[PDB]
DNA sequence: TTTTTTTTTT
DNA sequence: TTTTTTTTTT
């Protein structure tokens, strides 16, 4: 960890939008970096980030991320354009405290795609996630746009084409305007 | 270790007889013995194993399992007829490993059925690999019939058909075609 | 430097306003002057501009138009009619390289059309984009319209029709309305 | 250099199987490295090499790697894989030099697919290209399977499907066939 | 006739609001009445009409309605409240046939809900269509609103979500716009 | 009857084979025509079957079928040549009845594809299946191939796309299997 | 004649809608029936109509059309919705004869799909085309969607998938954008 | 009648050998002669025959053929060898027509090539083609050789590659299958 | 995939 | 793409 693919089920498993659909005990976060030191190439970095179980360091991948990206990345005076596509959403208390991270991290962008909404009534999460879009970072619903391109990279393929499920197409209709009315 | 059967999901993606099948960071060992103490009634044993990549031995799955046959089973002057469903063929060091076991230990006859080939370009795999059904043991490509097996009495299927996937019977002919050049 | 013309497959290329659009490590500048000496015919200069990345002058295709502009050309007292066509939008310190520029040479009037914007998250970016709008020039984004005089006047396109590429308008259309946003 | 990706020109313009189409004064090599540390993890590599013109290291591509591949990798007691998809072929002098490599260096195999022949009729081609599987690397001829993964893989693509051409799979027919006569 | 509800199959067959729809040799027409005596609790008639092709009355669907409506229902002195939901646009003599009945039963309050327009470019449709909504009734277009009521209250949808069907919106709004021209 | 086209679900619910899947009390025959009078033009006909309920004339879709061609058409001296795709098969008794319809009406040559079996063990059917194929009329199993071909010329398709099941092609191959048998 | 298909290449050399492209002197109908007779079934008639040349009966098409199906047809009382799939449109003289037919016959109803225009600047042409539409008539320009429908049904098209060729959806645009101008 | 070649767009049309290739409507005869009079150069006669459906001689193609070389060419004491490249099977009337030819003209040598078989259940063609290869000529269906013979020398190919077409060696071969079963 | 394309249709 | 599928057809 941060392993590089997600074994075929592991995604559907998790990477599913059914709401009240109970079976998704962790999270998972797939990733794609992107530096670019003013005057230098610029390199690309992908991963996929799980919720750690382990005596201690627990972080509900969203954390885990933050971490790794801190003390090992993180370059002075370089800046940083970094892509989520979260599973388990961030959580009620994370989207805020990652809404923080960009704060005092002003070269580092965001753009976060989720599956599903930790509930839109919680007011930790309006909170966090309402401050989080006020510190410049797009915060949208995967459609079958972002579940394409999210299984075709992340994902131990076997060279297989995406099969989309019951449901995607509407859920995403649903999460996305109960997202659009607390983003307003 | 010995665990009894593989989730559904979890077999169809670690036996794939695939060529570029990457994604597989540990081999799967299934096996059905059958004892044969002369002058009783004829008993046998199951089971799975999964290999190692934790702190105490990091044994390749069929490391494992000479230790687990060496002092919990194997009765002196008893016949032992083992078949084996290796997903990663035989490692190096493990193909000898074994041929110098069944060298020994001749009341112990047995017959491997590998899904993918490690490597067949490599010298370390074709000595080891020869050697071995050279003992009296026989290396053997999963074919449909006995992908078919598996998923019988290794998989809990749940009471479902097996369902191959494309390529099956071709990536198994080229490398039944591919281990007999190298067998001889 | 300063070239007459991009050969057909080099614009396509260099040209396509997309938004993932990765491998474009140059940006490509083409103009059209129009000199009026006032008392003469209004006479005009074309051209084009890659960048640099070799030894001397690492200029970044903007920066070595300056040069180029600055003691070639330029006669005191003629006002100057300056049309761009940047592939890649006006870095940072070149967006304000070229506002310090437009205003001591008042005699030079400048509209930029750009085919992509490089990150419009950034700051520094919107500092010199916007005080460069606020000098007398213009940023614009590049519509069909615009693509289409390029393929005329500054490549060999051999007598051919454009023929534009799946989401032309479109990424126009979203590069447009993300640049009104800054450009305030 | 070595670039990771070719412009999509770069690619029709060099891997078309043209045979008496003269307009290749050059060659393009595309890989895929394969790092085996016996009992460590598995990393890949891939790139793109093109033909020198500067003063000094010349080398066709082909050679161009070797040297990267000397000095840079080669592990000692770890093994490689490598797989080539060539343009313009191992030449009549290079082909054979490549066979030698492989000769002191066994822990390296190779397998490489390639777009032209340097002819078939040329001596020295005869020579190198049949000690070059006698060496035990396959050389085959690119076909449309194989065009599809090298375009999908090693040129910006823009997110492009693979676009064929008149004269594909009947060149693959006559290059493969007056191949398999050589490589008899 | 008058059944209750339509099979799931049967529903979105003969209602797939479709320009091309060819195979629709009968109309159905569903509806919710509302009866209110004044002086008792506000009750309702449900049901579903399927048209006719046998010997005795070959009543098209809406004139099986009225014959239906007129003696078993119809109380006088009590107002009704008439929904409509055909399938196929009332025909030339059944869209006047209602009109004059509308006409003298004043307590009859009707609007109707068509999923198809039957030859919008004849008079006598529009004969019908137009003084049948002059009259106190209201001829609509089905929307995505209306057939969802149809598959919640009409058919044995068996507690099952309603899935739309491409062009649904599409036809709908041309359908829509082709129906306010004549309608007025 | 006879109607010219299926209603999506008619094809459905009787043309899926589904062996042991009770579920079938009727036959439907779908066939086209093909008229060859010696030296004149060649016409076509096409249509669909169903088995018949009314007072009389029963017939299981196989019969009426021939009554339809014998007073109706069958020509003297043209020829003829039918082909059917038949859903629940010549029965044990129909079969045999049909393969003596070719006997005395030589100018008719047949093609029966065919998508279920009334039991490959019965007498009767082994009896005038095997009498049939004597005939010379070559009796087929739907395979994907055929059920596309019968989904998109008999059935209301509405212009939408075959869409396939889950057991398909493999009750495709156990009832060729069984068939090849049955028609040694 | 009426034959009822198009050879492929009759189709591509007469339906291509090549503006200043001289090669085609003749032109060709396709089109399709649709026989209504107030309470009776609704049958189907499709074929194709090319201009004659013969002694006599000339008619460009359009003309031969209105032959066939005044004394051959025209059943009275009864309604028609015809539609059209010309390739060299209604000639500058014809257009207006057209429109004068569905003058005296207002029983049928027209739609016209066309792939050319014989010039937009025709006064003729402006005149019948102008005077078509006010008798009820729609005049489309063919695109892609139409081009393709009319390929797959008159057309011996052997199996094979509609083909497009560059400056189609050009030429429809306009070809489309003249005609929208005209028929103001 | 006799001309010379045909376009290419009417050879690929007439000449593919499919099962379903419904539209030909008329037959292709091509031929190559070689007469040899002994005592002077062996001279030769090329021709292509289209059939006949006008007033005078209703000619099935083949039936003209004889017509032109009985009383045209055929020298007495001259042997003839006559090589045809029929597109439609010999007629039953003509496959005897042409046996009884074949018969008393013994310095006559045939052998036949054809793309598709007539209707290869009817009897009255085996009659015929039967006695014919029985005389001594011999009937054979087109392969790929054969194909590209005539699209090289009867075709108009404007010196252009041949360029099959999917199932041609497969239609080839199942109906050379078909014609050696009858052919005994 | 629960209702509609974004410039010149290999 | 110059002639033919490799196990249970979202
Ligand atoms: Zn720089
Ligand atoms: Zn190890
Ligand atoms: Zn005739
Ligand atoms: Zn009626």
């Amino acid at each position: 960890n941060p392993m590089e693919a997600m074994y075929p089920h592991i995604f559907y498993f998790h990477f599913k939008n059914l709401r009240k659909a109970y079976g998704r005990n962790e999270s998972w976060l797939c990733f794609t970096m992107e530096v670019v030191k003013h005057h230098s190439p610029v390199s690309w970095k992908r991963g996929v980030f799980r919720n750690q179980v382990d005596p201690e360091t627990h972080c509900h991948a969203e954390r885990c991320f933050l971490s790794w990206f801190c003390d090992d990345i993180l370059s002075p005076n370089t800046n940083y354009e970094v892509t989520w596509y979260t599973s388990w959403s961030p959580c009620p208390e994370c989207a805020g405290e990652v809404a923080e991270f960009l704060a005092r991290h002003s070269n580092v962008n965001l753009t976060i795609f989720t599956a599903r909404l930790y509930y839109f009534w919680d007011t930790d999460y309006q909170e966090g996630l309402r401050s989080l879009s006020q510190e410049g970072a797009s915060v949208e619903i995967m459609g079958y746009k972002d579940f394409k391109y999210c299984w075709e990279n992340f994902v131990y393929n076997d060279d297989e084409p995406f099969k989309p499920w019951k449901g995607l197409k509407y859920n995403f209709l649903f999460l996305d305007s109960k997202l659009q009315e607390i983003l307003e």
